[PDB]
């Protein structure tokens, strides 16, 4: 059998049990899909919130915008990661930087590591 | 003269002399655009690479893919920033992450540090 790829319709949980979407890739490899946050310590959670992206290869970005319908954290994510398959499952490693609405230093601009594995 | 702000159709320069064009926002914030390179110790310079993003009141993030029909450097940056408007005049203060295919430790992500200003 098959560890999951890195392609368009493809889902992926972080170890803080949030998932992201992947359900387009076009022929520039820009991606879209919808995330939803379970993260402790974050709000927004347990909500859709829109993807937009790049892929190249193993390499990938995506970035989420905290608004919808529903709640809003006047803020954005942005994480940068790669494809890896290793102990039978696909995974993107990732670092993220999360911006927010009305800062005025990087020091404000928080940053952290999410591993999301295939399912 | 009051500052340019974060508009469709705005060009800006960072302290390398790279352009960020945005060329669209859409009324739900999402961004398309083109960058152009000029930092010395990287490669991909001088042609115009595409551009996606968001825009949130005066925050932003904007990412590049750094493939065209000119040249290739297997590569993707995200920029993470923020709007400032420093008395007539734009900046955006941003950190950013360059992540390269093939990759197997996010020790081999490069980051820095780019501020850009308004221009013409
Ligand atoms: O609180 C906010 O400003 C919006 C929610 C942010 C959730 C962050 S994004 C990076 C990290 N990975 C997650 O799955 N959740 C947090
Ligand atoms: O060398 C590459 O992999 C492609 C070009 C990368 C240029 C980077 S993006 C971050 C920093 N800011 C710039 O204007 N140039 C560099």
């Amino acid at each position: 059998a098959m560890a999951q790829e890195l392609t368009a319709m493809s889902a992926w949980v972080n170890q803080d049990g949030s998932t992201l979407y992947i359900n387009s890739i076009n022929a520039q490899g820009e991606l879209t899909g919808s995330y939803i946050n379970r993260a402790a310590g974050f709000a927004c959670q347990n909500s859709p919130y829109p993807v937009n992206g790049w892929v190249f290869g193993t390499a990938i970005s995506f970035s989420t915008k905290w608004l919808n319908s529903v709640e809003s954290c006047n803020s954005i994510t942005s994480w940068s990661g790669f494809y890896i398959n290793t102990g039978g499952q696909g995974k993107i490693s990732t670092l993220w930087q999360l911006v927010v609405n009305g800062s005025s230093s990087p020091s404000q601009i928080l940053k952290g590591q999410d591993v999301f594995s295939q399912t």
